[PDB]
């Protein structure tokens, strides 16, 4: 079995290569450093992507096509859009948007691209998987729609707009790009986030204070996924 | 040698498989369909990404990483931000940014994401090229920045912005992706555009007018270019 796991940042991914523990070989490919190891008879191939959608867009592709992993989990800190998303809760994301998509210059609805879709789905199983380790370890996991765009979102007119377009508790940069790759190449994904701020005009400060905790309760989450693969 | 030739609309592609005339082999991978030739010596694979970032930048690298490509050639339609770029104008893109990023929230420049750069440069060896082809066939050709992000721009505000922040000469959708995921792999690439509107208010229906004429007007440049490889 070959797994992949994702991240957006280098905060992000370091406590899942110190919670797995083993070895890892560093491997250069376009501009990425992917960390190959073996953890109970699985090979786990581990990096983070830097941060939006060109960035993991490409990172999920070389994981895919250079590394062959057969599942992609995604783990980072988001901002809530949502009051009962409080910072360090857990969101698994069951649909994803490119928020920042825009062809209104042509009436397409907001999100739309031709020849593609508004919303990417992620794993059945996956997320209902999560949702079985949540309960029993008696977690907090909402299951709900992920917004993604190139923006750090920082405003309420903004996060009024995710909300009433596209329904969305949670905003962040990558799952949306993450889920619509594994999506083209039929590899099953879940997008996982901690609440690290509430993308509003102090979501800096606040993704500051807790990006370091919110990154880990993600990465243990993971890990407790993995551990049941 | 092994040439990848990229649009993102079926409207950009099909006139280049027309003008080169050969025979293609139709291969899909990842959501995408490739078309495989031989030209005068040279492999030649054609596709089109489907509109925007994500798109883009899925299709260049699935060109680099499955298909081995050494040189990426992009043709396709933009919108004019100056004068001097009246509609069917070619451009060379010299630089590209991604206009839509934004990361104010940290205090970082717009179009700026940490680990990465602003502007992207592509080959001064093709864009040479590019230059001595439309000197010698009497064609204006300006080297210059493209603005790439995921809206259509359709707005004299936008427009402004373009041009004040980041001293665009043309907007569209996909230019700064394709060039981002050819630096990241050191594969030499041209980034061609014909105008097909002015990206203000009208720019829809000029768009429309203009596809086809502006379509096949770079990627008769583009063939010219390929003709001289
Ligand atoms: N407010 C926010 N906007 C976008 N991505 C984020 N990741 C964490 N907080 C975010
Ligand atoms: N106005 C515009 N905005 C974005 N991409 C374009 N491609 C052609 N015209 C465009």
């Amino acid at each position: 079995q070959k797994i992949g796991i994702l991240g957006a940042m280098r905060e992000e991914i370091t406590p899942i290569l110190e919670l797995f523990g083993v070895d890892f070989e560093e491997i250069p490919l376009g501009g990425n450093v992917f960390h190959k190891g073996v953890y109970h008879n699985k090979e786990i191939i581990v990096a983070y992507s830097k941060i939006g959608k060109v960035h993991s867009t490409l990172t999920t592709t070389s994981m895919i096509l250079a590394f062959g992993v057969q599942k992609v989990l995604f783990s980072g800190v988001a901002g809530s859009l949502v009051k009962d998303l409080k910072i360090n809760d857990l969101l698994v994301a069951t649909q994803l948007v490119q928020h920042d998509v825009d062809l209104s210059a042509f009436d397409h609805p907001l999100g739309f691209i031709p020849e593609s879709a508004i919303f990417i789905e992620t794993s059945g199983s996956l997320n209902a998987l999560a949702k079985k380790i949540a309960n029993e370890q008696h977690i907090a996991l909402k299951e709900g729609v992920i917004a993604s765009g190139d923006q750090f979102v920082h405003s309420k007119e903004r996060k009024e707009f995710l909300v009433s377009e596209f329904k969305a508790s949670a905003v962040e940069m990558e799952g949306a790009s993450v889920a619509f790759v594994c999506q083209k190449f039929g590899v099953p994904c879940c997008v996982l986030r901690s609440i690290s701020d509430n993308a509003d005009e102090k979501a800096g400060m606040s993704f500051d204070e807790f990006l370091e905790k919110s990154a880990h309760t993600s990465a243990k989450f993971l890990k407790s996924m993995v551990d049941e693969l």
